């Protein structure tokens, strides 16, 4: 029937009508007054039942003929004579808008609803979250009027208890008594926190007004909140979210829900608070201004398994304050103080007039409520006692119901409340079991509870003894937390597609993910021989560096707040940040290349740039402390990250601000020098020493101690271990310096162009000249070296070597230049000569003309040599970026060109056959007009000074007007638009070009450590040796053990200085000092007004003691 | 190194395990040259009662702050009992509140015995960076070292138990510093 409520829930009607006690009121003609006023013992009168069965019985006189044997008059029970029926009510009970819209729900169910059915209602149907706290408020109806001061504290404490725990608040529902003060607390401090606060009012379907207006199946009914003057009944409170309405008889009969509300508390406390915690949901009882039936409710909570605790307030003044006074004058669980019962029972009867007879009956309840003091928490207002009742609500669930501190701690873990756990669980004197704090850590890591991981580490948990292999197997294999939906896609990409449905993840599989993300020759510690054998066997079952293992975990599970926390703890801070920058970057690249409805690539790319910024800020901190030791931090092997290097990790991430940072640029500048001391040399001297080999020995070099921060080769280190440096060592130092390899290739390249310019300008005979064979020998041997750069570069995959190398500009240009040369040399050399006149062989012409065009590639390649300079380099990279940026302005200039050329050719040349010359003529002249050529005497072809007098004809007077418009658009609009484009894009392209230039000095300078000594006409001598030693049989930074110790102390010290100066800059800013002033002046305003009230309590005794 | 299991930070420290009959010139030669320590300008030998406990919160801030600003502004050594019972628990919690990585200037030297200390056999080793736990052992009653010290001097007369051998040697250390020139 498209209604889950109708198949399960229940209305119920009083179908069998028993009249009232004896008496109809007045009005002698008795036959009419038995219908007009006589109520049913149901409670409603006889004309409102309508009783489809007994409607045929009311016509006789009524149901059930007369006197009915007085024992049988009482016989109406709601079980026997009150018949059940389907729904009649559910929908939205939207209150008339005050501050906001304020929707809510209702059900109208029976009394005999089973406890499993009512639990099934709240969770599944109404889409509510299973809570972590139930605050059942209880007090007295209709009494009223807290003070203004106490209204703020009890109001604020009830909210911050519920929004920080995600609690249900069970109220009476109706606006009398408690719920008026519960909702006014919601009026003050809402902050739209009804998403987290779910106040559930359990009222009856009785004393509520406008019950017949709520009649309806799936009806969004409006409901008014106007205080009805003539009436005395109660309305619902506007700031509730859900209503449960129970009817036993009818309007009046003010109790049916006391059992059902209490049975609801039993069902929640039997449900698990979380899918990892065996403890059940706690229930607390808050007591405002109370009553006579309240005392039976408080005692019914304490006498139960489990013993639900009770929180009692004071200051309101009723039975609430009786429980405050009775609990106060009482020590631990003995009978009484001195005999002051005439003072107690007198105080009981001033609340409600009992009169010494059953006021004694209240005292047996007051002596059982002073008995269980441990489960009673009184909140004394006026001495800031126990600090904001939300502490005292949550503390009351820890003092009584004796359980382990583990049970106290894991309860706070579900609430996500550390200030209760720090100040009331980790107190002095608390004794802990051996494995309890470890089980708390395992729960807190899965549940993404960062501030508890911080608390458990400070209170004794060691991650070294904690983080085992099977436990870290679990941390990946949880769905009981915020998981990454991307990790399972990464695992199937490295296991070739096999996916069983259960599939507990192994660490052999995670390592294959890390090696896939880090790329290159990265080898994780999971996929090596030592780990696989001890993984088969299952101390050695622990990890040496646990916080390296969890930092990867937090990144792969996309738990950034956990990752930032686990980064600060442990060693190798700048390295872990660069690894994390790479791991998120690779997952961001996999996210785009994957068919998911949730991209989450911009989230990972932001996370990659956060750790990248941390790496730069640690390098800046290390560079300010000591320049030389910071350059060592860039190049020492890490021994926990696949023997990699902080440069190699940042270059792998393409993290430009690290490579462009002034520390790496000093290191790159010093690797360029080699063992030459180019601070006290000159570039004149390096070039001179290439041409004059004996001039090498007059050059100042660097000592072994001036090179401890520079990585070297293995055999280059052997040269340094031994004015030092005898003769044959100084030749190795010179010719293997990258600066020398450069000029020794540059001078050979300039001599190459001088020859290849000579070849192409001078007449070519049949056989090549001596100059031309030197050219061929260069480009051939130059091509071999380019083949060697491809094969022997970085990445094991041969096709991946290809994709990197064709990504640079001049490497693609070299490929076209090398191929087209031998196409040209082939046509040139391998052609049948004529012997009568050259250039009657069109194959030889085509070969020569390729030389004339191929030489452009080799002059533009001088920009490639010019880009080594600090000033010229950024401009060369700038030219390319400006061409790409101005493309669409130039396209517009090309359409304006064709808009003019086509009509000019059409008007001036009306008698043309189809020819490809027409394509030339519509483009040619209008293009040269952009560049200054007006063609002054071809304008106005019918003039006397015209150089085209035969073109004069019909309508050629239009073309001067066309060309006037053309050049206005080209120079005056489009050329000046293009000047303006470059001006206003200059600074941000010059800036980008500086960083790109500085980034790519790494790949440039680290290439010259691997290039041979000898330039590309003579390099073939070096390729023979390279094949000789390979068939027959990069740089590292060496450190002794006392220099690794001094370096690790430097890395640790500079990280400590980083977080201290970061905290000192935040605490000393103007923004933070104003607000801490703001928060203290707020508290001082509270105290002085409250001390100002105490000193007014002093002057009452001044008038007394003056008397 | 007797590196404590990381709480707030790494918190390294040293130890020696020496005798009772060490000559006063030898113990002075130990602290300065070998452990690369600076000769101080103040020695604050704290003394109190073991295992008693629990200062108030208000008095914990003033006595905590005053002991640090005495030591960081003078470059002082603080001589404690070393073990976590009694005084050194309150000396180190002063270091927890107002550290500001000022262990570069603060050199708290704990002189404990090699007796009542737990995990003494785990510290057995020539040039060994040994790990050391700070877990409150429930069944036990013995004392652990305090994590926020920097140097430990450990004197054994008999064995575990026998709670006094260092009272003479700690006092003879104070004689050697007061015979050295402050500058
Ligand atoms: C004697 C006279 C005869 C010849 C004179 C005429 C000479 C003509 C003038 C030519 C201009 C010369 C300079 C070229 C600059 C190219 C820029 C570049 O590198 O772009 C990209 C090439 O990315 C690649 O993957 C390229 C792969 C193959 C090589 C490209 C050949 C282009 C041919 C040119 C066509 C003309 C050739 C016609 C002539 C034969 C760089 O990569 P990316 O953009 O960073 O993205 C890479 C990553 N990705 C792989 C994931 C996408
Ligand atoms: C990492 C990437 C960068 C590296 C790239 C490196 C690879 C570069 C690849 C280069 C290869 C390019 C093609 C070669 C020429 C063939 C095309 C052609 O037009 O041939 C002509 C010459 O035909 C001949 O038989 C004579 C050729 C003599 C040898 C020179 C070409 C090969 C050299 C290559 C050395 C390169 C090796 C470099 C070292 C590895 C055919 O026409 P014809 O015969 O003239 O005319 C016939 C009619 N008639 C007789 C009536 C006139
Ligand atoms: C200074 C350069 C111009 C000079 C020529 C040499 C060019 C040198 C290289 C330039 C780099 C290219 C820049 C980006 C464009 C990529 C390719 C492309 O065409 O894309 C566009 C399609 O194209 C069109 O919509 C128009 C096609 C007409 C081109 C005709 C050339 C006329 C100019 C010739 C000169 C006549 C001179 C007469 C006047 C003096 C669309 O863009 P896209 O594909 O979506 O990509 C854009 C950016 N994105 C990747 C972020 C989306
Ligand atoms: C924007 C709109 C433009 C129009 C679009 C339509 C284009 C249609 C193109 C058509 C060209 C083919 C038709 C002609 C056939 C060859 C014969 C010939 O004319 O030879 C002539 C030269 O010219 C040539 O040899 C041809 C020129 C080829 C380049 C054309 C560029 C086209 C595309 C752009 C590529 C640019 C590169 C960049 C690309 C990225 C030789 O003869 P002559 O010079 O008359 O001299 C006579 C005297 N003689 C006997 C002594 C020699
Ligand atoms: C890469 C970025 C994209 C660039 C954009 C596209 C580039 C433009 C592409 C244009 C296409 C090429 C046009 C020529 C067509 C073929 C010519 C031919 O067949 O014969 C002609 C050969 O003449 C030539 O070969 C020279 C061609 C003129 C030079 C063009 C310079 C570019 C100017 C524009 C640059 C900006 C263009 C703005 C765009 C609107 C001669 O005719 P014939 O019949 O062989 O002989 C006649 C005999 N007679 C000579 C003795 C009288
Ligand atoms: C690949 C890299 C090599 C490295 C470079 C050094 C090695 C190269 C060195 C020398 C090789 C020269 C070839 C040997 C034959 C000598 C004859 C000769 O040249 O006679 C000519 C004189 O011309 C000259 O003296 C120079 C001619 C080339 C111009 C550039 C010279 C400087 C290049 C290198 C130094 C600059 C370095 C700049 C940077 C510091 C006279 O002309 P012809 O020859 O009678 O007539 C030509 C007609 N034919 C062609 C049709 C036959
Ligand atoms: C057939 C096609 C061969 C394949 C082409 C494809 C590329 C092949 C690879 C490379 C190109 C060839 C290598 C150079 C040798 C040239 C040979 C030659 O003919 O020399 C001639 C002169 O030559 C000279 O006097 C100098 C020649 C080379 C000088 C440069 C190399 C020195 C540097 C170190 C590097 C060493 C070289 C590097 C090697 C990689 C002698 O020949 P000839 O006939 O007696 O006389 C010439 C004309 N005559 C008869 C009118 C007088
Ligand atoms: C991957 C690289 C691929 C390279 C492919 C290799 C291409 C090889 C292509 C062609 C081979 C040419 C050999 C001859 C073929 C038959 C014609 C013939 O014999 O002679 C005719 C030649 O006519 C011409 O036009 C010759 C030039 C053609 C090549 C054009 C440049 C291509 C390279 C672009 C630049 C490189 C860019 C590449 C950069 C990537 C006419 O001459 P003849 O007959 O001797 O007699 C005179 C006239 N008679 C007959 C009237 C008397
Ligand atoms: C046999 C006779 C032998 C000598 C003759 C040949 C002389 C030598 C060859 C050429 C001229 C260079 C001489 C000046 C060098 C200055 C040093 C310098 O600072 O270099 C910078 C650029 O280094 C370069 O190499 C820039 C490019 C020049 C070589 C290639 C020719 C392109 C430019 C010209 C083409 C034609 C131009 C148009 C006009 C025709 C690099 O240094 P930096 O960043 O400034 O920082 C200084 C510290 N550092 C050096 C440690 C890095
Ligand atoms: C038909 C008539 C034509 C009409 C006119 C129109 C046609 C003429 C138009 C354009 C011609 C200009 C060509 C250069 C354009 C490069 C653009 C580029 O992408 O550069 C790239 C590098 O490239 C450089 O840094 C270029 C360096 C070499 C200079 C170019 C040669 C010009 C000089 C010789 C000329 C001498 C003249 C005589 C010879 C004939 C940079 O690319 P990017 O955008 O920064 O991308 C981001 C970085 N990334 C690459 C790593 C991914
Ligand atoms: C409109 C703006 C204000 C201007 C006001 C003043 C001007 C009034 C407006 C327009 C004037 C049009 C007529 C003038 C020609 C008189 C001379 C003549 O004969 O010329 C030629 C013909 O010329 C023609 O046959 C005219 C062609 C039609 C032009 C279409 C509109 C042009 C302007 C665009 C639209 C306008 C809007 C444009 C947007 C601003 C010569 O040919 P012929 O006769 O054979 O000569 C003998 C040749 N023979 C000896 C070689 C054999
Ligand atoms: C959007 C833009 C509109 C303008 C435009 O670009 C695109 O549209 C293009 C189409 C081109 C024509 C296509 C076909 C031919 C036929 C050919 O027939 C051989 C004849 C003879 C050779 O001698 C046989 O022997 C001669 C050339 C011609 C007319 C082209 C001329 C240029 C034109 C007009 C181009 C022009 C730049
Ligand atoms: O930062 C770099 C600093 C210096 C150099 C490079 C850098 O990056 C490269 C790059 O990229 C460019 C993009 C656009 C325009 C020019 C370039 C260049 C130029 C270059 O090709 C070049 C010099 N050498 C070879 C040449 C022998 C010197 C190789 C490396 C190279």
């Amino acid at each position: 029937q498209k209604s889950w409520i109708e198949s399960t829930l229940t209305k119920r009607e009083c179908v069998y009508i028993i009249p009232s006690s004896k008496d109809p009121h007045r009005c002698l003609p008795g036959c009419q007054i038995c219908q007009q006023l006589v109520r049913c013992f149901c409670g409603r009168l006889v004309k409102q039942h309508a009783c489809f069965t007994a409607s045929l019985a009311m016509k006789y006189s009524d149901v059930k003929l007369g006197e009915h044997f007085n024992q049988a008059i009482e016989e109406w029970s709601v079980e026997k004579h009150t018949e059940q029926s389907p729904t009649d009510a559910y929908g939205v009970i939207n209150f008339q808008g005050g501050s906001h819209s304020y929707r809510a729900k209702y059900v109208r169910l029976s009394y005999d609803t089973k406890p499993e059915i009512i639990l099934q209602l709240l969770l599944k149907e109404w889409q509510m979250e299973l809570p972590k706290l139930v605050i059942s408020v209880h007090g007295g109806m209709q009494k009223f009027e807290l003070h203004p001061r106490i209204k703020q504290l009890l109001g604020k404490g009830l909210i911050k208890a519920a929004v920080t725990t995600g609690a249900w608040i069970l109220t009476g529902g109706v606006n009398t008594g408690v719920a008026k003060h519960v909702g006014d607390a919601l009026k003050e401090h809402a902050s739209r926190s009804s998403r987290k606060i779910c106040t559930i009012g359990i009222a009856p379907w009785g004393v509520i007004e406008n019950r017949n207006d709520l009649v309806g199946r799936d009806v969004v009914a409006p409901y008014q909140t106007l205080l009805n003057p003539l009436s005395k009944l109660n309305v619902l409170n506007n700031l509730h979210s859900h209503f449960i309405l129970v009817d036993d008889g009818t309007v009046g009969k003010y109790g049916a829900e006391v059992r059902l509300r209490r049975e609801l508390e039993k069902t929640i406390n039997q449900q698990r608070i979380h899918a990892r915690i065996g403890q059940g949901v706690p229930v607390v009882a808050l007591i405002f201004e109370g009553g006579p039936n309240v005392i039976l409710t408080v005692l019914e909570y304490l006498q139960e398994s489990p013993p639900v605790p009770v929180v009692v307030c004071e200051g309101t003044g009723r039975a609430a304050d009786l429980l405050a006074y009775i609990h106060k004058q009482t020590e631990e669980g003995g009978n009484l103080p001195d005999a002051a019962e005439p003072d107690i029972i007198s105080t009981i009867k001033k609340t409600f007039n009992f009169g010494q007879s059953e006021a004694v009956h209240l005292f047996q309840t007051m002596m059982e409520c002073m008995k269980k003091k441990e489960l009673i928490t009184v909140f004394h207002i006026g001495s800031e006692d126990h600090q904001d009742i939300d502490v005292a609500i949550l503390t009351a669930l820890l003092k009584g119901t004796n359980a382990s501190a583990f049970d106290q701690l894991i309860l706070t873990l579900a609430w996500d409340r550390v200030d209760i756990a720090k100040n009331h669980v980790f107190v002095y004197g608390q004794q802990w079991l051996v494995g309890s704090l470890e089980q708390a850590m395992l729960d807190a890591l899965v549940m993404d509870r960062v501030s508890f991981v911080k608390l458990l580490i400070e209170n004794g948990v060691s991650m070294h003894k904690f983080l085992t292999i099977p436990r870290l197997e679990e941390l990946y294999n949880t769905k009981q937390g915020p998981t990454n939906p991307m990790l399972f896609h990464l695992i199937r990409d490295v296991k070739q597609g096999n996916l069983p449905p259960g599939y507990k993840i192994t660490l052999i599989d995670i390592g294959l993910v890390i090696e896939y993300l880090m790329g290159g020759t990265y080898r994780c510690t999971y996929t090596r021989k030592r780990f696989r054998l001890i993984y088969n066997s299952l101390e050695t079952k622990r990890f040496p560096y646990p916080l390296n293992e969890l930092l990867i975990w937090a990144c792969l599970m996309k738990r950034q707040v956990m990752a930032r926390f686990l980064w600060q703890h442990g060693e190798e801070s700048m390295a872990k940040a660069l690894v994390a920058c790479k791991i998120y970057r690779s997952m961001a690249y996999e996210a785009k290349q994957s068919d998911l409805v949730d991209d989450t690539s911009e989230e990972l790319k932001q996370y990659s740039n956060d750790f990248g910024q941390l790496a730069v800020e640690l390098l800046e901190q290390s560079f300010r402390q000591d320049e030389t030791m910071a350059m060592k931090l860039l190049t020492y092997e890490l021994k926990n990250w696949s023997n990699s290097t902080c440069l190699k990790l940042a270059v792998s991430s393409r993290l430009r601000p690290f490579v462009a940072h002034t520390c790496t640029q000093m290191l790159l500048s010093d690797m360029w020098m080699g063992r030459l001391n180019m601070r006290k040399n000159s570039w004149y001297k390096v070039i001179l020493s290439i041409l004059v080999p004996p001039a090498i020995l007059m050059l100042e070099y660097k000592t072994k101690a001036e090179m401890s921060h520079i990585p070297q080769s293995q055999d280059a280190h052997q040269m340094t271990m031994e004015k030092k440096l005898p003769i044959t060592r100084k030749f190795y130092a010179f010719y293997h310096a990258p600066i020398v390899k450069f000029w020794f290739n540059t001078l050979a390249y300039l001599g190459f162009l001088m020859l290849y310019t000579f070849v192409v300008l001078v007449k070519m005979e049949q056989l090549p000249s001596v100059q031309e064979w030197i050219v061929i020998a260069y480009i051939f041997t130059y091509a071999i070296e380019k083949v060697r750069e491809v094969f022997m570069s970085e990445a094991g995959k041969i096709s991946q070597k290809i994709k990197v190398w064709f990504s640079d500009y001049f490497n693609v240009s070299d490929t076209i230049a090398i191929i087209s040369f031998f196409v040209g040399f082939g046509l040139r050399f391998g052609a049948k000569w004529n012997y009568i006149n050259a250039y009657d062989n069109h194959v030889f012409v085509a070969g020569r003309l390729i030389y004339c065009l191929n030489i452009i590639f080799w002059y533009v390649r001088l920009l490639d040599f010019l880009a080594v300079n600090q000033q010229a380099g950024p401009y060369v990279m700038m030219i390319g970026k400006m061409v790409a940026n101005m493309f669409y302005i130039v396209v517009i200039m090309a359409l304006v060109l064709l808009s003019f050329g086509v009509p000019r050719k059409a008007i001036l040349y009306p008698h043309e056959e189809p020819s490809w010359s027409l394509a030339k003529d519509i483009v040619f002249h209008p293009y040269w007009m952009i560049f200054g050529e007006v063609y002054a005497y071809e304008i106005d072809v019918c003039a006397n000074d015209s150089t085209l007098p035969t073109i004069c004809g019909p309508g050629t007077w239009l073309t001067p007007f066309l060309q006037a418009v053309y050049l206005f658009v080209q120079y005056i609009i489009m050329v000046n638009l293009l000047i303006a484009f470059f001006n206003n894009v200059y600074l941000q392209v010059k800036a980008i070009s500086n960083i790109v230039w500085k980034y790519q000095r790494y790949h440039f300078i680290m290439a010259y450590h691997e290039k041979p000594v000898l330039p590309p006409p003579l390099i073939i001598l070096s390729h023979i040796v390279s094949l000789f030693c390979c068939v027959c049989k990069g740089p590292k930074l060496f450190l002794t053990e006392e220099d690794q110790k001094k370096l690790h102390d430097f890395e640790e010290q500079c990280v400590e200085m980083y977080f201290d100066e970061k905290d000192d800059k935040f605490n000393s800013g103007s923004e933070e000092r104003i607000r801490v002033t703001f928060e203290r002046v707020e508290q001082m305003s509270i105290q002085i007004k409250e001390v100002g009230d105490r000193v007014n309590y002093i002057k009452r005794s001044l008038q007394s003691l003056d008397s």
